[PDB]
């Protein structure tokens, strides 16, 4: 049943939900029989996802997922992924903390995402097989 862990939680704004059932979609292909969650799973049909309390993230998710676009930058959600990325010791952020770019965005990485590495999902050179490599990362202890 529900799993009292989880390899990752994934952040997200709605304007962002289309990629996000790709990316669940794409991953649940993958080998590595990820345990994903998410705020609301009611609205990811179809997808294995689970539903997790906000409060119980830090504790049961070893890492965060962070969708960023421009839409996000404005977004509850960023906020809320602020104020749990400044609740990370220092040097925890980089290991906790995966964001993904999609498509192309006029604004820049808030202050907190911009010093780690970004999955660039547009970049031609990240095609090789880009799930299973994220994917990967997610199994990583």
């Amino acid at each position: 049943d529900m799993p009292e862990r989880f390899d990752a939680f994934i952040c997200y704004c709605p304007s962002d939900i289309q990629f996000v059932q790709e990316m669940i979609r794409q991953l649940e292909q993958t080998n590595y029989r990820l345990k994903l969650c998410v705020s609301d799973r009611d609205v990811l049909p179809g997808t294995c996802v689970w539903s997790i309390a906000s409060e119980l993230i830090e504790k049961r998710c070893r890492r965060m997922v962070v969708v960023v676009s421009d839409d996000y930058l404005q977004s509850k959600e960023c906020d809320f992924q602020t104020k749990f990325a400044l609740s990370l010791s220092p040097g925890a952020h980089q290991k906790r903390l995966i964001p993904i770019k999609y498509k192309a965005m006029k604004k820049e990485f808030p202050s907190i995402l911009r010093f780690i590495t970004v999955c660039d999902y547009t970049n031609p050179c990240t095609k090789s097989w880009f799930w299973t490599r994220l994917a990967k990362a997610l199994s990583l202890p």
